[PDB]
């Protein structure tokens, strides 16, 4: 019997009184894990208003207070991270190892997010008025919303809640609808630990209804979303009637360029792991690969063999395996036909490239050969362990084609020659250029996408000051 | 003969060659000055086409580069300043000390603005991974575009393009079809001194056309738009369309709060400067004045005799006036009908409250009292030299109904005591709160307004950073 | 028997086998409860080489896992707090209450600062020059040593290991000769951690000896010394011949100004507390009083009964009083000097005024009265438990006389006037003004006096920044 | 007929009574072309006291006017920057070329110190404590007073005054007895354009008396010397005696390093240009150059070459030379000694390496071979046109050798490899560290010594703050 989920609102789980449920699948073995609320926009406006009559209480605070807060929840993360890893493993169809990453990682972000209390200032500006004091406080922004994806369900949970409640914000979250099982998890340790009523609020159901309630309330002060691109523009569209603050993460094509002098090895592990990780289905994830001529060869010989070497089932009954299925049928058949577009324009399918027919949706990695930048497969976001290549012959060109994109999230680049690295350093048009390395944000950097992958940004300094308003205070007395 | 102003772009003057015009009236004398071209989205592309194409080369530019070609601009206007003051007198109405003003002001703004050069800072932050750098760059957006008001047309040229230039975005700017007269100077100066071709560029038209597409257009990064809540509303809706940033600036219903124990000399004249200021037609201006009971007869029998003294005329005829004409009929309109509407809720009309009936728009400057803080002139923007007092108990029910506001850009308050003044700057939920003094922001400050009022905000070091995004580089090599 | 304390030098407590002793006497029974070695310079070298080798693969640690270390010493901290407590109580004369808020703090400041880790930033410069980053990193110094005081000898070593270590320095402490006891127990806990060694050395002796090893050998960075005027001088001079950076405390008279408008109760409360703590064995402890003649009267007698009321006594068999014993004999002898110089120059001793004769070095809580500006009492820091009074007439005179002083580190005023306010902030010369409230500094603030207070300041980010230096690299590739 | 130069004191020039004079003689010409008094500490006395009179209100007015009062300056610099420059060409000995360089960035420095006005921020830190505001002030330090160097005496005066005046210090400067015709020159600017009296002072001696008193005299808050390690030995243990704050630059021993892989034209012309500017008389000249085995031979052939066609002569009478001769005689012996002391050692003489006998004090470009890291000529700074040259196997080593130094103002390395050179970056323990280009800082970096060469910096952000402290303010009203 799979259970049934109740919306966390107000300092208490609420059962649901309405007749319709969204089921929530395993993406592995298509069965029923649990059931949570179609909700509807009324009950996003109780979590709202719960949300507003927090605040101002919850902001009074003092910042380490609040902090104090954060760390009850991450400390009764990890009592149940096993627990949570499980539910992740099971709804998400991420490999266990993965799962337990997010968990932990998620519980070390939320207290390094805490540790901003003291730190983050305002600031004191010279005025050209004698006996004037020029004050710049920072100031919460009051009510924010969090629309979820399934990807990495649980970080992404402390991603907008940690920085928000600890500069004073409420929140009121929705899961995505796939992947709601360890946002309740995440809720139960919330109530548990007894965090003030109204500050963190969990509500469930579907993007047009409930999300779209968290994005045009006109209560809310910002709406911090991450998914699609179109639908990042509706949730836009829809905070533009009242004017609200949105932050959005959407995607991206996060291109790889490898140098020919640059470290092959080392370039060929970064890019398979930065692109089979979570089965692709990440915004980083290395979309489309950039190999200069002469060491095309030999690098996509390599970086063949590496994909083909990644195995790939159910998460919860093999721990030997580097992806999981994709998130759902959709998912799947979206993947299959971005493939096949590859083909009809001509691209070659060296590996992979078929979706495995029966119980669960999975992917084998597919490596794309003779494909040219114009082709759909590398504009197009195809978020399934897919990876075209394309080989260029100047540092120019790459980063020309690099920045070919709606998308400008992540980028990536392997050499060892000071001016190509610097070159590229400044021509990529993108929020996050890793160089010889893996795409793998830290929680003190700041992953914010340029152009269609988003506005704002999350982790770090400038993370929490998304959080945050300035308040101008001219003193005269 | 009104002249046929041409647009600007892609560095050289273009002349219209459609049909339709809009006239530029006069809003004191209802004659025609000018006319511009009846723009459409297609001349905004061009332009927008010719920042794209211009802005690698001029962020390529070292910044000090770029700051000596606003230098050039800001000297170009004062060499104008004359010339430029009496085109805003003449179209936006306004009386020659303010048109002064501006022009002064926005010349040292630019100046200011280019001293950002060497300033706006990247961050180097420690990684958790040994011999890993972690780089954050501070970028431009690209093509930047905005839509200016007519309150404050030459000052929010440069507003907006002044920042957007020095750290490397180009621009495309649409002047208020009210008051175009003052860019096209602009842009002549611009021209003469050769800044690089497509940098700077300026179209004409109405919002609905040439506006939406300079917030619509794919290829624009962020467009800073300030004008009606309405219109923000539209703007970044369609923004929406391309996730393209919005910074908006939609105005205000800036509360006044009056102490017992205030300086009432001092708050007055305060009161009534930021109130009649450009014949109230400010973002910023004292909207709603809450006074406490105890200072309520005193009060606002002064504030009574300063508004009732306050001259208005023909800015162009006269140098001994406070106010000039509002900026067109419709204007005119809209403030009787929300005295009328005030009056109707059961509000008193002291002194002014009717206007004039002939050549051009003046309104006296009114004073309404027996005002309820649930009243329609207590909510809505006037935007028109018309006051309305509300007499309060305690500290904490001015904040309360200051904060009771769709609109949260500035506040102020008079006190001459420690706790009321700082539990004043604690609970006023305001992008800005002025403190014993007239609301007029430095350039070194963050005119960034709550709520409505906008996202995200022009001047000083934050100013300058909504034009600045970031690239985070993670260094392994 | 006391116990025969080793100094513990790279990685290890070593024995010492020299013939010199010093003892450390009970401040409160006279009885001897340790002896330390009377080290000798060449016992510094052997810490500072020891500091020297190991600091090379210290910073090359991510700073994460510095923090990581820092926290092991916290968490030791807290698992022993009650028997640190009791060897302050013991060594220091203090009381309990005040001993165990010491090691709780110090825990506390250990663990906020090494949640700098992931947040001291480098910066990235704009440069002229085309194609060139300028890169402004954040280094250790390399080793540093601190010399301790003995008011707060557990905390200090916090105070200057914590940022040091988190920054990637390694450290050689000198605690003082009159409370090393707590120091030993902190070496304890950093040996029974494993901190890797030489990062961290305990050293004992005198200040002339090892003291001046610390602050003249040349492989030191930097020497940070919390003592006397004369004894910084005597560091500094000496730090002088190897051009070896001085972060120094050297004490104050604080100055504390009671405004006619002050909240009387409020007032009387913050000076007895920021006076009587540690019994006025603090260098920002309220000095000095200012009370304007309009409030002197009934103020100066609240004072004197709050005062009166002060009991002291032995700390280790009372926990009902406010203040212990002075440190030692010569302390004491000290203060009645100082007091006497008091009532020579014309002083008046309302009540206390006399050391107590016998076991212990007690002094009773001092109210002195008819004092002149120029009265040394008012100048020469007492470090005792006596509270000169001065009445003055203006904020202007209050400020002046405030000022006058070759100490700055801290000040505090009474008020409810905002100008009064405002002008005491901009008008006093320190590096604290406490405003309505007791002198006691938060960790996240800046401790660092103005004049012969000191150089270089302790706590929050100043604090850190303290052992951080800047590498400039112009990179052009 | 040499004038007889007055002290500037207290907004006037001062004709000196005393009998003794220091003649000031061309190094090229060996002529008197000035004298100054032989100023005794009294007279430096003098002007400390009108410093401290004006400091007041100074400080006291908006931060925008004193840059105001800075541009004035840097105006009337321009306006005589001609006779300037011939002024340092005769007492400085530099060329032509170098003295217009130093003048005309002289003035821009100062223009662009004077931009800090709105720009240096104070901070509103988070308390722990409801309803406490921290409020971190920045505030003047208060008289300062500048001991300047000959190498750069003009720029100095700059480099000291300009952030000094900006931040509201006042100061006092003493330039080089060797050089202090270009500072009278600065005088007569600042009095000629009005600066208020008392903020801008000159006192001409030399370092045993009148600089002394400027370190000295307890009025002064921070004492900014530029000199020998010696004098700044005996400069900062005489501030010791009143806890007075030292920013110092003593000097440096420059590494290169050449790299196989290096642009080998331009690491010769980096290194060439760095080590000949000024005659090799600057702190940051390349003064050693460690060059890769792999490369040494074609390296040392190029080096050779370039050095060999360096011209030296008399600055005055020809514009085609690339070096003057060195400041005086007793400059020029040390040299000689020095490189007597090379090949004592075991040094070789490749070219020069022999002092010119005759009028003035030249000495030829030289190179040193077969040079071991240990030999003095490696470690002791020469200040003259030696360069010594010493061949490493590894980066390891390079690294090494260079850190082997008491100095650690400036390193640079040349190379095209990634690794190399964030290696080198990561390793290099100097606070700048030039990578492919010649060592010359920019006005917005921070020039800042480590170990001996000296404590505090000079430019940019951080050179500004040198003369700012803080006021750390706790308001809980
Ligand atoms: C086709 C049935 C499922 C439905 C049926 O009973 O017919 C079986 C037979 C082949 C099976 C696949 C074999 C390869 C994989 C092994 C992994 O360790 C788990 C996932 C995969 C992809 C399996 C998924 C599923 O278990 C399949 C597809
Ligand atoms: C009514 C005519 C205009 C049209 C006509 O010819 O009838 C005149 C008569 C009264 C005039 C007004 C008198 C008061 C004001 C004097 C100011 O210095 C200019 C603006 C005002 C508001 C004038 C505007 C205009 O000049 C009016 C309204
Ligand atoms: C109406 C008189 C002027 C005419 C007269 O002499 O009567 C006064 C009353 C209020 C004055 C304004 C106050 C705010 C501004 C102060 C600025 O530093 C200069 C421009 C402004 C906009 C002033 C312009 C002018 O000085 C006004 C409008
Ligand atoms: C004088 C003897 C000590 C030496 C002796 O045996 O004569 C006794 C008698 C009076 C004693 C004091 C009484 C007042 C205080 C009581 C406190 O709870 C502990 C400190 C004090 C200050 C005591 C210290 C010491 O215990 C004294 C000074
Ligand atoms: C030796 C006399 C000077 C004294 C005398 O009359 O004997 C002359 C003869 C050789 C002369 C030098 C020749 C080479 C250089 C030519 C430069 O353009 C100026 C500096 C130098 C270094 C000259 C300096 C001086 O002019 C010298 C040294």
């Amino acid at each position: 019997v799979p259970v049934q989920h109740p919306m966390y609102i107000d300092g208490q789980f609420v059962t649901w009184r309405g007749d319709a449920w969204i089921d929530v699948v395993n993406p592995a073995t298509e069965a029923v894990i649990s059931r949570i609320p179609d909700g509807q926009a009324e009950d996003a406006r109780k979590a709202i208003d719960a949300a507003e009559r927090a605040q101002p209480e919850w902001e009074a605070l003092p910042a380490i207070e609040r902090a104090s807060w954060l760390r009850k929840i991450s400390a009764g993360i990890r009592e149940r991270a096993t627990e949570i890893s499980a539910l992740i493993v099971e709804e998400g169809g991420k490999i266990q190892q993965l799962a337990e990453v997010e968990v932990a990682f998620t519980a070390d972000y939320i207290d390094y997010m805490a540790e901003w209390a003291r730190r983050y200032e305002g600031e004191i500006i010279q005025s050209d008025r004698p006996g004037e004091n020029i004050l710049l406080f920072k100031r919460a922004l009051g009510v924010t919303t969090g629309i979820l994806p399934w990807n990495f369900p649980f970080f992404l949970i402390a991603r907008k809640m940690a920085p928000a409640l600890l500069t004073g914000n409420t929140i009121v979250i929705k899961p995505s609808e796939f992947t709601p099982n360890n946002a309740i998890a995440f809720a139960k340790i919330v109530d548990e630990i007894g965090l003030p009523r109204g500050v963190f609020n969990l509500v469930l159901g579907r993007g047009e209804t409930v999300g779209q309630e968290l994005a045009g309330n006109p209560k809310v002060a910002m709406v911090s979303m991450t998914g699609s691109v179109s639908a990042g523009e509706k949730i836009m569209a829809t905070a533009a009637k009242n004017i609200t603050k949105v932050c959005l993460e959407l995607g991206g094509k996060a291109p790889a360029i490898v140098m020919d002098d640059a470290d092959l090895e080392l370039a060929v592990k970064a890019i398979v792991d930065s692109r089979v990780i979570n089965s692709g289905q990440v915004c980083n994830c290395a979309e489309r690969v950039y190999v200069q001529k002469g060491i095309y060869d030999q690098f996509v010989n390599r970086l063949g063999e590496a994909m083909q070497a990644v195995q790939f089932g159910n998460p919860a009954e093999r721990n030997d395996i580097a992806m999981g299925p994709l998130i759902n049928a959709a998912a799947l058949e979206r993947v299959e036909q971005k493939v096949a577009r590859a083909v009809e324009e001509g691209a070659r399918v060296a590996l992979g490239g078929k979706a495995v027919e029966g119980k669960g949706y999975y992917y084998p990695p597919t490596l794309l050969l003779d494909v040219r930048q114009e082709m759909s497969i590398m504009h197009e976001e195809t978020f399934g362990p897919v990876l075209p290549v394309v080989a260029f012959d100047t540092l120019e060109e790459a980063i020309s084609m690099a920045n070919d994109s709606d998308y400008g999230l992540t980028s990536s680049i392997y050499t060892q020659n000071l001016n190509v690295a610097m070159k590229a350093i400044k021509g990529l048009k993108f929020g996050e250029t890793y160089i010889n390395r893996e795409n793998f944000e830290a929680m003190q950097g700041f992953h914010a996408g340029w152009r269609k992958s988003g506005i704002g940004g999350a982790d770090g300094k400038h993370g929490l000051h998304e959080y945050l308003q300035t308040q101008v205070v001219y003193l005269q007395s």
